[PDB]
């Protein structure tokens, strides 16, 4: 009960104890292993304390004040408040405390080594879906520091009955807009086609072409959600070209400097902040591999290959690898001359294990998801391929969630 | 517990039932999953009749005469050999089916999709060394038929009390000799040093060169294992060169036709087998990925990347990238222009999602390890990335084993 994660690059070995203060459920059994499945499987007062109590002790033995008597009083003040409100109200310190370790706890994350450095925005006081654009738009400017990107989250109102609750609707803050074609092909981004939808079908008039920044649908205490359109001089764009292939910009391509993510739920001591946006710099892969390669998605393997003038009739002839790496060669050259802040897949692995080193150290273990740290291009040349990695659910955390538009009471 | 597995590419649903005949433990629990770990933690005669009997049901209940009195006399029949022997012997049939569903239940191979052509051979009337060699050799031959490669199991006498076992010390049949250097530095293959290391202790007077082919080390019935050397003539070998890179031959590389694992354990109807060496043919990554390119093996990409002009400075450049397609578009050319069996991970990655497809159909499942059917190279572009899997246990089966040297009560 004191498990061992060996390198096989290395033969470094480091012992997990950290997985003992899990608590979530992973889907894996002793008789069936899940850890390729993408997401597998109203609160009330009682289920609440414990979660409050065990979030406060972990803050308080954090700053060294573990038994004071702040700490005694703070559980108590805490369970006097859901004694009397059943639901209770973070600190400030314990909102930033929190936001830094769900983002520390989140295993699929590569990473990580920042974690402490997270700005912290608490829009906990906003009402309405003008202020969460408005907020939204702060938190742009700010993470985005004219290339100079910077990590940062905004924390909107908790969860209280169900039905008030405040999302975000987008999946990320910044994203292409999707549209299918008359002649059933696909112009854009194929992922949007049903996000791009709701839009048009909320009155968004479409520039119906490629790279178009899709507008925010910010929903607010429960309420409809409405369309606010992101002031174009805060969206940063990244036009992309090759360093040697000077036919690279007729493919007229780019990308949005900041990735966001806007749909995820953000779980501390036991409170639900359903509408929690957070944003870093990118690793090349997602840009150059998933978003430009993946077979649903832009899809350009086809045009980069024939501009490459490469044998596409034979599978065995690897033009479809040949295309990837260059692409991801591109996508880093580009940011990289703009100023804007870019990792490649090597370097962001290799911190992570470094990353991973100090968690065993100081933390006693990290977990981590393999299948999400690995990259998506050239898996074993990364030191993450033969780091052997534990998977358990710690907390605070960040969750998926339904997509609003099928839970949503809708009306008018 | 009618599981549902999803494809993120083509949103392909099939439900897994097969996972209820699941027996063994995978290391997972509900509260932490170990599905990167690469391996994760003598027999009685009561344990014995239960596994016989499991085994026996489905052999009948495959060749459609489930509880006929063939069923039953041969079950009653097993029984008395287990009361009067404490073991029992496979019928040649039982022999050929618990082989090519242990090849058919091994979660790691993507190659599944050619299970039921295995030839197998019973070499369960050997006593000595001597006839192993004998028996391997006849292996090789078959299974290399001219580079025409035909996949085989050659399944030696099995375990009985458990110091007479037989055994391959050799991890594969042929592989390359490893030699550290007096520098610190490595000559051939330094996974073998530890293995080079015993031949030479055992009398193998060493060629101390780069693709020098190991000595058989065989061990008949528990006896201290002795030295063969395979006829040259048998071991086929593909010399690597670019079909556009003419500098490529200089690099003096190549590599063996025939991937043969000899230092797994089957296991039939409780029943182990302790030397099973087993052979198909090569996906081309095993070589161009790790063989070549693993730091801790062959470790090549400094030099294909330097005559290829590269920027090697810069870890963003994607320069070891690069190098590393060029590697495998020329193991594969070097292979199919001498008419050796090999496979791209573009055509195996698509056999296995078509082969998956005929298990959830005709069988309702097939047991998966994504960690390890998602290729070393290009993951996303090959549609097992975007393929959930689920990883179970089932026998017959393949299994890891100490290597021999550690449990050999040894004496002269
Ligand atoms: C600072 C730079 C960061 C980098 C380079 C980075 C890198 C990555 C990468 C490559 C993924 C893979 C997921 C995918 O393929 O879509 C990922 C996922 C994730 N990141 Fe990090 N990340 C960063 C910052 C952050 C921050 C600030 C947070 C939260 C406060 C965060 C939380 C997460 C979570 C929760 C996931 C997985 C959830 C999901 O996508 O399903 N990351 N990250
Ligand atoms: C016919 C062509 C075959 C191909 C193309 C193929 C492909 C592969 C590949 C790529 C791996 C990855 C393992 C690694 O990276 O080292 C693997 C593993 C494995 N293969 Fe297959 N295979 C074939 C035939 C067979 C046969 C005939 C057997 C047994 C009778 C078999 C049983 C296994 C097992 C048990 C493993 C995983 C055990 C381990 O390496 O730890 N395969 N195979
Ligand atoms: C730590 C990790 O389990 C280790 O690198 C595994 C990962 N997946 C693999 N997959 C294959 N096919 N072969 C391997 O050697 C490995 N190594
Ligand atoms: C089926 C599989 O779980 C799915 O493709 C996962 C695999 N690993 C991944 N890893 C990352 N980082 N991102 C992903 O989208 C995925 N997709
Ligand atoms: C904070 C953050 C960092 C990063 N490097 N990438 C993202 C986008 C993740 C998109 N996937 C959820 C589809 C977010
Ligand atoms: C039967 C078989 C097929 C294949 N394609 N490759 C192998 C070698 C596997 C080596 N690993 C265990 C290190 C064996
Ligand atoms: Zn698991």
């Amino acid at each position: 009960r004191f498990l061992k994660v060996k390198n096989w690059e290395t033969d470094v070995v480091l012992t997990d104890t950290l997985h003992l203060k899990s608590t979530l459920e992973t889907g894996c059994t002793e008789h069936i292993c899940m850890g390729s499945i993408m997401l597998p499987s109203v609160a009330t007062k009682d289920q609440l304390f414990p979660l409050a109590k065990e979030f406060l002790d972990q803050y308080y033995s954090s700053i060294k004040r573990f038994g004071s008597k702040a700490h005694m009083d703070r559980l108590e003040e805490v369970n006097k408040e859901i004694e009397s409100t059943s639901t209770y109200q973070l600190k400030d310190t314990e909102l930033i405390y929190g936001a830094k370790h769900a983002w520390r706890n989140a295993s699929r994350c590569v990473g990580r080594i920042q974690w402490s450095k997270l700005q912290v925005f608490d829009a906990r006081d906003c009402t309405t879906a003008h202020g969460m654009f408005n907020y939204i738009c702060n938190h742009v400017k700010y993470a985005t520091n004219k290339g100079n990107l910077r990590s940062a989250i905004t924390i909107f109102p908790q969860r209280t009955d169900g039905k008030h609750d405040f999302r975000v609707w987008n999946s990320q803050l910044i994203r292409y807009a999707g549209y299918k074609q008359p002649d059933g092909s696909t112009l854009g981004d194929p992922a949007n086609v049903q996000f791009t939808e709701i839009c048009i079908q909320q009155g968004w008039k479409a520039p119906r072409g490629r790279f178009d920044v899709l507008p925010l649908l910010l929903q607010a205490n429960g309420n409809d959600p409405e369309l606010f359109q992101i002031p174009p001089e805060l969206v940063l764009e990244v036009p992309i070209r090759h360093p040697k292939f000077d036919w690279f910009k007729d493919l007229g391509l780019k990308w949005y400097g900041l990735p966001a993510v806007s749909n995820m739920l953000l779980e501390i001591g036991g409170l639900e902040f359903s509408a929690c946006p957070f944003s870093g710099w990118y690793m090349g892969t997602e840009i150059g591999v998933r978003d430009y390669c993946d077979n649903s998605r832009y899809n350009i393997l086809e045009e980069v290959a024939k501009k490459m003038d490469l044998d596409m009739r034979k599978t065995s002839s690897l033009w479809k690898d040949q295309a990837l790496v260059e692409i991801n060669i591109a996508v880093l050259y580009s940011f990289q001359s703009d100023k804007v802040t870019i990792v490649d897949h090597h370097s962001a692995t290799e911190s992570f294990i470094k990353h991973m080193e100090n968690e065993y150290r100081c933390r006693g273990g990290c977990p981590a998801d393999w299948v999400w740290i690995v990259p998506p291009m050239s898996g074993s040349i990364t030191p993450v391929f033969h780091q052997e990695m534990l998977n358990y659910r710690l907390t605070p955390s960040f969750e998926y969630q339904p997509d609003p538009w099928n839970t949503h009471v809708w009306k008018l």
